[PDB]
């Protein structure tokens, strides 16, 4: 899968 930058 793949996600936004959230650090």
């Amino acid at each position: 899968e793949v996600n936004p930058p959230v650090p």
